[PDB]
């Protein structure tokens, strides 16, 4: 594939410091993997970014979709497209700590993933969402087995990730 740049920390597990938005133009892959909320309200964090990137178009197909199916689970997703950035988006609900919500949904969030045979994401619940990135990759090497490539926006977060992996 055309992913380029990335560190291989197991046979399905890659990662680079990226900025998600930047890799998906360049890549355009198949699916990248949005930071979600249960209402699709792409706000903030990675969410806001990609929502940005496809000038509101993101929010405005995804206020669509709500309006028909209502509120996404914790630990759930939906695809949808992937606008200018990709051909699909899928987006993931990992479990908001700054919301109180259970961090066990994170397995759950993470198995959207074995859905798809590679997908461009972010780590799930970390950022904005308030979980441990470190506990986040490690649930995430644990549980996905397609084949999953990490954008890490932070060069400290990605540093700390890279030399406290086990
Ligand atoms: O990748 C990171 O550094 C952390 C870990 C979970 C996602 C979060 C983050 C932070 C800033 C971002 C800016 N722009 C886009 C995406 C972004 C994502």
């Amino acid at each position: 594939n055309s992913f380029s740049g990335y560190l291989k920390l197991t046979d399905n597990v890659y990662i680079k410091n990226a900025d998600i938005v930047e890799e998906a133009k360049k890549v355009k892959p198949t699916v990248v993997v949005n930071a979600a909320n249960v209402y699709l309200k792409h706000g903030g964090g990675v969410a806001g970014a990609l929502n940005k990137a496809t000038n509101n178009a993101m929010q405005v197909e995804s206020d669509d979709y709500i309006a028909t199916n209502g509120p996404l689970k914790v630990g759930g997703s939906c695809v949808l497209s992937g606008h200018n950035l990709a051909k699909h988006c899928l987006h993931v609900v990992g479990p908001n700590v700054n919301k109180g919500e259970d961090i066990q949904l994170l397995k759950s969030a993470y198995e959207n993933f074995n859905q798809h045979e590679v997908l461009l994401a972010p780590l799930l619940s970390a950022g904005i969402f308030g979980a441990d990135p470190i506990h986040s990759l490690r649930v995430c090497v644990d549980t996905v087995r397609t084949n999953v490539y990490l954008a890490v926006f932070d060069k400290n977060l990605y540093d700390k990730l890279v030399s406290s992996f086990l």
